[PDB]
């Protein structure tokens, strides 16, 4: 497991509560940053699907932070992990795409809540994001065999 503190969860929960006021705009900013860095990713999404996908990234990472605090591990149901993993595989999503998305997510948060930004805030989001991404792949691995 990992030790993910009440303070770390509160950073994620509290910044998301502030950013939620502008969730549609923030979702667009996230994808604008992703597509600025790696425009080739735009082809995967050839917009209401972009809106839903950005919201999934934010809300699913938030829920991963809550599960890390509560359980030391990500506890998403297997059908949800299996869906994300199969869809990502189908579309050719590889590690670099997750890495660019993480980078863009953290930049987006930093600009959305400059008054809360700090190394601790960055690391709390990043840890929750990384554990969700790893959890999808561990579920896809349980099914590769
Ligand atoms: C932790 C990070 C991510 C989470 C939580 C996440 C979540 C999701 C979910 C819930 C879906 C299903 C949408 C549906 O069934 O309609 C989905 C689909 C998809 N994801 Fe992700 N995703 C992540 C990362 C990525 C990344 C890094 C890429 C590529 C840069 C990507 C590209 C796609 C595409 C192309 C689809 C299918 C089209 C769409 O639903 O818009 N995803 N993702």
């Amino acid at each position: 497991t990992v030790i993910f503190t009440e303070e770390q969860e509160a950073l994620v929960v509290q910044s998301w509560n502030v950013m939620k006021k502008n969730s549609a705009e923030l979702g667009l900013k996230l994808f604008l940053k992703i597509f600025e860095i790696a425009p080739t990713a735009k082809k995967m999404f050839s917009n209401q699907k972009l809106k839903g996908h950005a919201m999934s990234v934010f809300v699913m990472t938030c829920k991963s932070a809550a599960q890390l605090r509560k359980a030391g591990k990500v506890t998403f149901g297997e059908s949800s992990l299996k869906h994300m993993g199969s869809v990502h595989l189908k579309y050719g999503v590889v590690d670099e795409h997750f890495e660019v998305t993480r980078f863009a997510l953290l930049e987006t948060i930093k600009e959305a809540v400059p008054e809360m930004w700090s190394p601790e805030m960055k690391n709390a989001w990043a840890e929750a994001f990384n554990h969700l991404v790893a959890a999808i792949k561990a579920e896809m691995q349980r099914l590769s065999t």
